[PDB]
DNA sequence: TGGTTTTTATATGTTTTGTTATGTATTGTTTATTTTCCCTTGACTGACTGACTGACTGACTGACTGACTGACTGACTGACTGTATATA
């Protein structure tokens, strides 16, 4: 029923992440080398 | 435990509105010069109206005039009173 007011389909979205490394150890002691 | 949905970050697209610099044309600024009729300056012109010359008829003193009024005085008529006259 809805209509998008303007289309982007030839987009090529890149599979790249927004979570930095700062948020996959969660502590100073929690980090490997 | 385990699969699914909802929101968000990044990335891009869309549209409206407002900012700044500029080159060309119009018009203003200053200064010098000539013409136009409005506004001062003034004698001429025409009616005006103050002092001087005429004048005109009502007011108070000159009392006047003349009839009338007021005191005096004699004339006269009525009331008072004596001389007189008559009778017992």
């Amino acid at each position: 029923p809805v209509i998008r007011k303007f289309t982007k389909k030839n987009v090529a979205r890149a599979k790249k992440k927004y979570t930095p490394f700062s948020k996959r150890f969660k502590s100073i002691a929690a980090i490997p080398d």
